[PDB]
């Protein structure tokens, strides 16, 4: 999954048919309930997991401050994955026990465990349980980035980021339980290793062009090169700092020629593109400021509203925010995290 993705969790709570939750939610991508302690097996499953797309399986700890507990809860836990997913995540909400490094400890075991079988290990939990139960620092120094934090504030159903968990090594942010429980996505998966490409990388006077291992070169086209997209000219030099309409889309090449995806600052306009380049129109938010966006005729225009207070300000490009708030009552578009 990539940034500003959502997806849902659920558990036995939920039941044997989630097809509904997951058309509301507007999302497949599911992290399920597998088992809790070392006896209880989430009977529902193979339903939720026939009717999804995990992207992960979570375990309800009761191990508290116990390692050699934590090592069996574990163990159970991985000899029931049923698939194979890059997430197994640790649910540590209850049951903690009054030693704090104990508890830090034994998470550090059950999620050690789970990396050394071969997952990316994700912790679990509520700012305060964290703050007064475990050093999720001391976590985050061995499995950077692998917190999943709720935080739901009036849970209304939707992500209000003035509520947002502050804490580093957030990875996903589970925004509402309201209906049920909802989760947006603050980083992209991790990807570290493929290295070399399939060809060598030319610098000169007019820019820069792709030399394939063959002799070749990509020209008056895209082409992923590494982990990202380019768009070659019809002389094989890739684009920069410049946008391009493809098959009715918008899309910007960056400086270095990478297409961007997500939030990118244009001159001095911000502008959002989905997870495959091409730009989003209306409103769409970031963070707590919003971005009426839109592209007719070609003429990009970037409205920017800045939060302050209960209401947000309409933002001239001429560098002054108005007097009185433009509107208290957000509109409904897309929001996003990061
Ligand atoms: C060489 N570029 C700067 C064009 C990007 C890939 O390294
Ligand atoms: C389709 N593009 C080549 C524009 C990029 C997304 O894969």
């Amino acid at each position: 999954v990539k940034k500003n993705d959502l997806f849902v969790d659920v558990s036995s709570h939920n039941g044997y048919d989630i097809t509904g939750i997951l058309e509301q939610m507007g999302t497949t991508n599911t992290i399920i309930k597998i088992s809790e302690s070392t006896t209880y097996l989430n009977r529902c499953l193979s339903a939720q997991v026939e009717q999804s797309n995990p992207i992960g399986f979570y375990h309800f700890a009761r191990f508290g401050g116990d390692v050699a507990e934590a090592e069996r809860e574990a163990q159970f836990f991985l000899d029931n994955v049923p698939m194979q997913v890059k997430y197994l995540v640790l649910d540590y909400e209850d049951d903690p026990s009054g030693d704090a490094q104990a508890n830090t400890n034994a998470c550090l075991r059950f999620m050690q465990m789970i990396a050394d079988a071969g997952y990316k290990p994700i912790y679990y939990s509520y700012k305060p349980f964290t703050h007064d139960n475990v050093d999720y620092q001391q976590i985050l120094a061995q499995f950077p980035n692998s917190l999943w934090i709720a935080g739901y504030g009036l849970n209304d159903g939707t992500a209000n980021f003035e509520y947002f968990p502050s804490m580093d090594g957030i990875r996903w942010w589970q925004y509402s339980s309201n209906p049920f429980d909802k989760n947006i996505v603050l980083l992209d998966d991790e990807e570290d290793d493929k290295p070399k490409t399939a060809g060598t990388w030319k610098q000169d006077s007019k820019g820069w062009w792709f030399r394939r291992n063959n002799g070749s070169f990509p020209y008056n086209k895209w082409e992923k090169i590494g982990g990202v997209w380019y768009y070659f000219d019809s002389k094989g030099y890739c684009l920069t700092s410049e946008w391009l309409k493809d098959n009715e889309k918008w899309y910007y090449l960056k400086d270095n020629g990478a297409m961007a995806t997500g939030w990118v600052l244009v001159g001095s306009e911000w502008y959002y593109m989905d997870d495959s380049g091409a730009m989003v129109t209306g409103w769409v938010k970031y963070k707590n400021n919003w971005y009426y966006m839109t592209n007719e005729r070609g003429n990009m225009v970037s409205n920017e509203f800045i939060k302050s207070g209960k209401g947000w300000y309409f933002m001239n490009t001429n560098g002054e925010l108005a007097d009185n708030p433009s509107f208290t009552k957000e509109p409904d578009g897309l929001i996003t995290v990061a």
